[PDB]
């Protein structure tokens, strides 16, 4: 193949240009996002039952839906929480790769047949089936800088006008509002209702009667009579539209004629659908939109089109409406592109330099500088062909691939320049000779590199998804390089290189380059002599190799492993936890103290703070809250003291003074759709009919045993909320029956007053919205207020609640956790300093196996992925090893020679294990992908060294030692060129601080160290390996040359 | 697919303007587009124009006075003049619908409205002309 | 049955319209609500979107709005169709 | 039409380029391809 394109350079160029043309044509069209789909696909059932407690939600909704989730494909586990705010969320998670749409749909239908078993209240509020593991693209905040709009007014504009036109903008696939559109609120007054012998019952009845829509038919309706000349819609009662119309609803005409109107017994206003969430943006009223990307969509273009559409709506906002962007992942991604493109640009610059250092002419300098961009660019087209996207893992996969891409180009050009210089051939026939030597090896090189990286893609779970990115990206670029190395680079070597005379090694040049040629000629003779003297006592250095291998093992065991590096992403969070039953106003004072700290004592670094009172990570309730901290650009946060990692500590430090709450700030994980990165997640389950009480005790029993092993378990805790006091009220069935007061009159009065009631719909400015009746606030606050509510009897007398009700206090959960249809408690935790989580798990397993009978347990989340993946890394790379051996066995046509190449693996491994433990980093996936890229380069140089030595023995008849010292001489210069340009290119990644540095540090520090030891050791070790392996496995007449 | 010719333009209410302000904006656009016959030909709405319709109002106070529940009122009006799907029957082994509706001659003109009666809680039969006032107005037969 | 266009729009059309969100490869949603008591809401997808997958997502989104329609509309049925498909023939049945 | 108008130029700017590269490979020349490619307008007019 090299010869065909040596005789057609323009054809080779047409292939290269076509390759490049498809790569850029791709790039323009590939999706671009931070991380590919890594979280397993998950579907979320969310329903609402206004006014409920957690138990009510669980047993009228949660359990009903839970008992119908069966017969569904590729399902892993089903958790649920039912909380005191009247909200259930049941989440079902599927195995990696299950068709997202197909999964949702099956769950959708299974819920459908349970829908008639839910209460009308839950059905009317709606039961959403979501695809939920998808991540937030941005969070739009909508404030009013004038101050003429509450968060409910802002919400309603956003809902009515902005929400639906942003669901329509390029690239979005789900939206969620921070509040509610308007709900017509009827704030009842109990003393007025009792004044006119009225109850909430009658108010609801009247709103249902006078705010309604009626089918009235038609004048001249079909079928008509003969000669009808008029056909017209008959318009009967329509929906109400204003607070005044609701005000004049005629409740009752007294005997004297006086009309009891709705406004006479209640206050009437537009309002929120519920008031459980307080959303503030820098302490100002705010609503907003949480936005998620569409599957397979570009993230940069979705933000650009959304912000452009928001800019298209701006002039049509009422005064003061500012759109602010407190959360947005777009900027961190543009950095990653700029940085990886930067890294790829400056990688090529360092090859132009090394090529002109050793070869000293700009003609040879141009060939690698052409072929590598060809290969990089084309790889993008290859990734379009498999469905992939321009992401962190793939981009870093390409920068990790640079080393292999360049060595194909250097080996070819150098070997031509060497063949031209050592033999005096014209550029054409010398390229022919050079390629004839390395072609077969370059092919076997490609086969072996694949056997290393391909097994990565067949890891399972979320980690397997990550490796798949690296595996496919790296393999694709490398094979494309070998193709280019057999097509274009031979053509370029034949036509561009100018003749070098035979014997000319630049030793006669003057100045910088003349000195260099002679120095390297000296050191090469030193190297070949040193190698010649090492082969005299091979027994000694096989002992050095052994010490080297056991040192690798001791390093690998004591290097702590991680998932992905935490990154300074520009935002972080803070959790607020007041005591049980703590109120809304109490949380708000705390969140304002939180926002005041960030805007004062972090004034340089914090741009904005988005506080949410009412919901948190641990659950919902008046006693939980969240604030999102939006920081200023990394450009204006210089040094470590202005990074997220540092800002998060100073917040938690200063909130240790806070006495009202428990406030805790923390940075995001690298992949937020996944979470954890640290430790285990343990669920404790009620398998018998034990109940919440016996379960919480078993939880604390486990937590006390786990706190009594601080050597192994640290920070074991429940994820859920603790029980809170609650007001139990009992209806005397006998006295109610006695007084003639029906139980329905009793309950609907209590609920619609204290919980509120969705009555019907009205039309607010052409948009249909809800109508809630609820007691005014001052009459539903304390147990004394219970007495001021009255129900009418069958005789017509008004009876107070204190007549047929007794009330006490008791404790209950504001957030019931269930796991797999059974009551559960989520227990979080991790391994102690310097311990394994797989072994901290087994202690937790043992600590749970001493809990009372009827209690079971299970691992969930990350801990479950580990239970069914731990035995992979050995087996996958036992396979990987075998294919490398068989490839070498085919390339060299020998069962024994392969060992001579394969022994170079530990030489590169230690350098990584050094630099990582030296720099204090972790065995994360960036490091491991780096390990595979470094092992591959050391093996390639070993292959080409062994190839040249064996070729010299076969087709030139030389002896073992001569061919060894001769091939290792020839391969010296290219091997140094490669390791030089590669170790320089990874330097900005190693010293990197600021944005994306954690990943760049991770990919970087491991590779650089691995390559140093790979190049410095293997130049001195692979000549040993070939000699001892050839002497152990042979027949006769080898050390002595032949014909 | 259709078309092959020309454009299709939708005019939208983005604020809470309403059908009325929208139709006016439509005719404003149509008049400007008819005043550029050099460029725009045959600009027109796809939808139907508004038609007269018979508005009938129920006096909540008088109905309350006479002891005539509003449900008795509305279900009578609708099932007579619009008809009502009541339940199913079996026609030759095949389940089919059962509609109740006024006979044609009693649901044709506004005078026919008066000939329909609703019973009060006391047991007296009350005509529709007792608790209803009616006028004429225009509305759309096809809201886009 | 028996409605005007407004009644159809605001008891049915708007209710269903406000639930058509979170659907893949959707381009635009038009509707007409007419004086004959009939609404038709049509949702059009990009070329190549899986016909079955598209219908099904719309089907489910309507399902959760169904309890907010009137019993009259529910009893008459709410059809979800693939509609851009063309007429093959039209059979006429007369009695000579 | 609003999201397709800029296609006919770009798609056939691409189409032109591949015709040139193919001819460049067939004839092993960067210049000879022009000799074939100039025949396009000769057929176009007859259609127009």
């Amino acid at each position: 193949m090299p010869n065909f394109f040596i005789d057609r350079p323009i054809f080779a160029w047409v292939i290269a240009i076509i390759i490049m043309l498809a790569g850029g044509l791709a790039i323009l069209k590939l999706p671009v996002a931070q991380y590919p789909t890594i979280a397993p696909p998950a579907v979320t059932i969310s329903a609402s039952y206004p006014g409920a407690d957690a138990k009510t939600v669980q047993d009228t909704v949660t359990q009903v839906i839970e008992q119908n989730m069966n017969g569904i494909d590729n399902l892993m586990y089903m958790s649920s929480n039912s909380d005191s705010t009247g909200t259930v969320q049941i989440t079902l998670t599927f195995e990696s790769g299950t068709d997202a749409d197909i999964a949702q749909v099956q769950v959708q239908n299974k819920l459908q047949l349970a829908m008639p078993l839910l209460p009308q209240e839950v059905q009317q509020q709606g039961v959403s089936v979501e695809k939920s593991s998808s991540s937030f693209l941005m969070v739009v905040g909508v404030i009013n800088t004038d101050g003429t709009m509450t968060q409910e007014d802002i919400s309603d504009y956003v809902a009515a006008n902005m929400k639906d036109a942003i669901s329509r903008t390029s690239g979005v696939g789900d939206v969620q509002l921070f509040g509610s559109q308007y709900a017509m609120r009827i704030w009842m007054n109990p003393n007025e209702l009792n004044k006119f012998q009225l109850t909430p019952v009658d108010v609801i009845t009247a709103i249902k009667a006078q705010n309604a829509q009626v089918a009235a038919g038609q004048l001249g309706g079909t079928p008509p009579v003969k000669g009808q000349q008029l056909n017209a819609s008959i318009i009967a009662q329509t929906r109400l539209t204003s607070t005044e119309e609701f005000g004049k609803i005629l409740l009752k005409v007294n005997q004297d004629g006086s009309r009891v109107l709705l406004r006479d017994v209640a206050k009437i206003e537009l309002g929120g659908e519920n008031y459980d969430i307080i959303a503030e943006f820098n302490g100002q009223p705010a609503s907003g939109l949480g936005i998620k990307l569409a599957t397979g969509a570009n993230a940069l273009d979705t933000a650009a089109a959304i912000r452009a559409e928001l800019a298209k709506m701006e002039p049509f906002f009422p005064s003061g409406l500012k759109i602010v962007y407190p959360y947005d992942t777009t900027p961190f991604v543009k950095i990653s592109i700029h940085e990886v493109v930067k890294t790829l640009v400056e990688a090529i610059i360092l090859v132009f330099l090394v090529m002109y250092l050793f070869l000293q002419n700009f003609r040879a300098t141009l060939i690698p500088t052409i072929a590598v961009p060809v290969v990089l660019l084309g790889t993008f087209a290859v990734l379009a062909a498999f469905g992939f996207s321009i992401n962190t893992l793939t981009m870093f996969g390409m920068v990790l691939a640079i080393g292999l891409l360049v060595d194909d180009a250097i080996v070819v050009v150098e070997n031509v320049e060497r063949v031209m210089a050592e033999e005096g051939l014209p550029p054409k026939e010398a390229t022919r000779k050079s390629m004839g030597q390395i072609q077969g090896a370059l092919v076997g090189i490609a086969m072996v590199l694949s056997a290393v990286f391909v097994p990565m893609a067949f890891f399972g779970g979320s980690t397997g998804a990550i490796y798949r990115q690296f595996s496919i990206t790296i393999v694709s670029a490398m094979a494309l390089s070998v193709l280019v190395a057999l097509i274009l680079t031979p053509a370029l070597c034949a036509t561009m290189l100018k003749p070098i005379a035979k014997g000319d090694h630049g030793e006669g040049k003057k100045g910088f380059f003349g000195w260099f040629n002679r120095m390297f000629e000296k050191s090469t003779h030193h190297y070949t002599d040193s190698v010649g003297g090492i082969l005299r006592s091979t027994g000694r250095y096989l002992v050095l190799y052994l010490i080297i291998v056991v040192g690798m093992a001791y390093l690998f065991v004591r290097l702590p492993s991680s998932f992905l590096p935490d990154e300074d992403q520009g935002v972080f969070m803070t959790m607020v936890q007041l005591p049980a039953g703590a109120t809304q106003e109490r949380t708000q004072k705390v969140l304002n103290e939180v926002t005041h700290y960030y805007l004062t004592k972090e004034k340089n670094n914090v741009e904005s703070v988005f506080a949410n009172n009412g919901f948190g990570f641990a659950g919902r309730g008046q006693n939980t809250g969240i604030a999102f901290v939006s920081l200023k650009d990394w450009a204006d946060r210089p040094g470590e003291e202005n990074k997220v990692e540092a800002i998060t500590m100073r917040a938690t430090r200063a909130f240790s003074q806070i006495k009202d709450a428990m406030v805790f700030a923390f940075n995001l994980p690298a992949i937020v759709e996944l979470g954890t990165a640290t430790g285990f997640d343990f669920e404790l389950i009620d398998q018998a009919g034990l109940g919440h009480e016996k379960l919480t005790q078993a939880r604390n029993q486990l937590l006390a045993e786990a706190a009594k092993h601080p050597d192994m378990l640290t920070s074991v805790r429940p994820n859920g909320l603790e029980d809170t006091p609650q007001f139990k009220i009992d209806i005397d069935q006998e006295k109610a029956q006695a007084l003639g007061v029906s139980i329905n009159d009793i309950n609907t009065t209590l609920g619609a007053a204290w919980g509120g009631s969705y009555v019907n719909d009205f039309i607010d400015r052409g948009r249909v919205k809800k109508v809630y009746v609820m007691s005014e606030a001052k009459y539903r606050m304390l147990p004394d207020d219970i007495g001021d509510w009255y129900v009418r009897a069958a005789d017509g007398q008004m009876v107070p609640f204190s007549a047929f009700s007794s009330s006490r206090w008791e404790y209950g959960s504001p957030r019931l956790e269930r796991y797999n249809g059974l009551p559960s408690m989520e227990i979080l935790g991790q391994a102690a300093p310097g311990k394994s989580t797989g072994e901290a798990m087994e202690l937790m397993e043992q600590l749970a196996s001493k809990l009372p009978t009827g209690v079971g347990y299970d691992w969930t989340g990350m801990s479950y992925q580990e239970r069914l993946s731990g035995n992979q890394a050995p087996s996958l790379y036992a396979i990987s090893l075998i294919v490398v051996f068989l490839c070498l066995a085919a390339l060299y046509e020998s069962w024994s020679i392969p060992f001579s190449v394969m022994l170079v693996v530990p030489l590169g491994v230690i350098g990584a294990l050094l630099a990582a433990t030296f720099r204090g980093l972790t065995n994360d996936v960036y490091f491991q992908v780096g390990l595979l890229t470094t092992i591959g380069l050391s093996a390639k140089n070993a292959i080409l060294i062994v190839e040249f030595a064996k070729d010299l023995m076969d087709k030139e008849g030389k002896g073992l030692i001569e061919a060894t010292l001769d091939a290792v001489r020839m391969r010296l210069r290219p091997i140094l060129m490669t390791s030089l340009a590669f170790i320089l290119g990874v330097m900005p990644l190693v010293i990197s601080t600021g944005a994306g540095s954690g990943a760049q540090n991770a990919v970087g520090t491991g590779v650089m160290g691995g390559m140093v030891t790979a190049t410095v050791l293997a130049i001195f070790f692979v000549p040993v390996f070939f000699v001892v392996v050839r002497r152990r496995f042979s027949r006769k007449n080898e050390d002595i040359e032949h014909s």
